[PDB]
């Protein structure tokens, strides 16, 4: 039934909160932590010049093959090969998409049929469950036991993954670094994921969107380079939307399995034809930015990461994993005198802070909220202090 | 089966004589060097990038300010109200709108009425969502140019058989014919009578030739505005395809479903691209008129050349830049003749099988091209038809 299918995809007012609100607002600059601030951390220098050169070049840029401009795919494949530590095939193993979201949609569409079991991590990216269920697959959840003082692994329940595959799951989709928690899977976790997938003949979609924004002294392991895994059963997706602040151009890529990439190409034709022709041109600069630019960017984000962690952990009932790549923090809040959903509204009403409710990522992370901390440094820190002040005001 | 599902989404001995040389022309899509993107569109994109994060990120359904600008423009154009808040979505191209509109209206097993010939995606989308296409013949091969030639009895019978969606392009891609006031009035009356939803793909409806009428389905008194979705955008007429922008408007129920799905298909139309829509339907006085006049001259000359060959038929395009000539019996197959036109004339045309299984002896040209190059290429096409004539 079309109606039920789509039901599953579904100023701040005080209405319904009048008996619950305590005190007056806390003055300060509003911060929307729901996504990155591309004014505080600008799009790659040079990107707009590349876009402008493409427009001037004209119809050759405006129209491309459905899988993406050939010249740009040929430029990108060596860069993406060097980054991930395994071969990339420009011609048949690489598609350019409308955002990494574009790639994710296509990748799930090309791999999940009606009734197929799909292993999905909890917590993980908001679209993952919704995609599986839109294509009438059956999610088999795999717990991420990320709540731990042991920060040498993400905490994936690998026995749970294996059991998912024993039960008939032939697809596994995950983000690395994890959105929302910012944890990165260890070498051993990725090795076992690779071995389990190969063992059961499962396809893996590895969403490495934020994997380039990797903090000093964090390790990162690319599933697609594992000796245990068959390269032709892995699709890796990533792009420049967040690390490089190019979200406004709407670009992503997917690479790996030729059979799956060929399916994603055929589908892209009828989903949106192509990634915007003119947008594609900015990818000529991707992984070829000025020396030290990415390194400074990672350093500026790491300073924000560390001060936000100091402020949040300063609150006695708050737990948060250290993010190891990307710009997400996922603090678990204490018992409050209001429900989690009510507190999110109250943060906006009384602190001018937007945060993402933890229920977007799993039904079992309801008392967490997600922050995207790619923000103005000082505004972000001041906002965080308002959050914890309100956590104290509403503490059960 | 997933393999079977995606399977549906897909000379030397025969050569006569030497090639014919001349400037090559790709008629498979429009030439936006010959017919430039709207003046000022790039300045809008640039000002939007300068404005920064407020433009890079929008609501999934599209920038609100831009939806508010567009709704009265689309209302004046189509002649019926447009609801910017709950009745209008900005998509990645009109293709993007088409995908979401079919997804939002076609469940597994549903009968969907589809025109033959029509746009390449229409059959593929219905089949991707496991709908059952019920075909409706367009009898466009006629000297009568007062109507497109849709089999309205066939449409009614589709609805009698249980079809509750009807999707069609107007002007028709590939033939370029526009549905008459009577044809559109009757599609509205039939849809209302059977409670069917209609998706009106009016992508090329703005490039309307002088002396041609155009009738908007969504303005028909007989039709329920809440069971119509109209899709269009600036990709072809305005040469903005490279920004990847379309809109859908109409039914609040269906548009809501489209917005929810867009969130997981691609999040949004590219935030920076969206800025260029601030100029759409606000181009300088005379600009659209001049563009139509330039295209109409191309149209007329290409028709003169193509019809000069005895065995060629083509309907006069009434809106948009598509011609769809039917070719005589050749000593080679149609598929082979398209390869020969490339190799011996430097001409790319689109095979008629993209649009219907029963128009294999036709080819589609997009004639939004350099005028002189386009006419010289047409002459090469006709020379080779004569050379290969069975
Ligand atoms: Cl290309
Ligand atoms: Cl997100
Ligand atoms: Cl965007
Ligand atoms: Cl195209
Ligand atoms: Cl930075
Ligand atoms: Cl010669
Ligand atoms: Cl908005
Ligand atoms: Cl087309
Ligand atoms: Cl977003
Ligand atoms: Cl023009
Ligand atoms: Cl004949």
């Amino acid at each position: 039934s079309i109606e039920a299918k789509f039901k599953k995809l579904g100023r701040q007012s005080a209405a319904g909160l009048e008996a619950l609100i305590r005190g007056a607002p806390i003055e300060g600059r509003p911060v929307d932590f729901s996504h990155g601030d591309v004014d505080a951390h600008e799009p790659t220098p040079g990107a707009f010049d590349l876009f402008s050169a493409g427009v001037q070049s004209g119809g050759v840029q405006a129209y491309t093959e459905y899988r993406g401009d050939l010249g740009i795919r040929d430029l990108l494949a060596p860069r993406l090969a060097a980054f991930t530590g395994a071969p990339v095939d420009a011609r048949d193993g690489l598609i350019i998409t409308p955002g990494t979201q574009g790639a994710l949609f296509l990748a799930v569409a090309a791999t999940v049929a009606r009734g197929d079991k799909v292993a999905i991590v909890q917590p993980d990216y908001f679209a993952n469950r919704k995609l599986v269920e839109f294509f009438e697959g059956e999610m088999v959840p795999v717990q991420l036991d990320y709540v731990s003082a042991d920060e040498t692994r993400a905490g994936l329940d690998l026995t749970g993954l294996e059991e998912a595959f024993k039960a008939g799951a032939r697809v596994f989709l995950f983000s690395n670094p994890n959105n929302p928690a910012g944890v990165v899977y260890s070498a051993e976790e990725i090795g076992q994921i690779a071995a389990l997938a190969a063992r059961y003949g499962a396809t893996v979609i590895a969403d490495q969107l934020y994997s380039r924004l990797r903090y000093a002294g964090a390790s990162y392991t690319h599933l697609r380079a594992e000796a245990a895994v068959d390269a032709e059963n892995v699709v890796t997706i990533m792009g420049p939307s967040k690390t490089e602040s190019l979200s406004g151009y709407r670009l992503g890529v997917a690479f790996g399995s030729r059979a799956i990439i060929a399916r994603m190409e055929k589908l892209q034709a009828i989903v949106s034809l192509r990634a915007a022709g003119y947008s594609q041109a900015v990818l000529r600069g991707w992984f070829d930015e000025a020396p030290g630019w990415m390194e400074d960017r990672i350093a500026r984000h790491q300073a924000i990461r560390d001060e936000l962690l100091h402020v949040l952990r300063g609150c006695e009932g708050v737990f948060a994993r250290t993010p190891q790549a990307g710009s997400y923090l996922f603090p678990r809040l204490p018992k409050l005198a209001v429900a989690p959903a009510e507190f999110v509204k109250i943060l906006r009403l009384q602190a001018g802070v937007v945060v993402t409710p933890g229920t977007e990522f799993s039904p079992h992370t309801a008392d967490s909220v997600r922050l995207n901390f790619s923000q103005d440094h000082e505004a972000a820190v001041a906002a965080a202090r308002r959050i914890v002040t309100l956590v104290e005001r509403y503490r059960a």
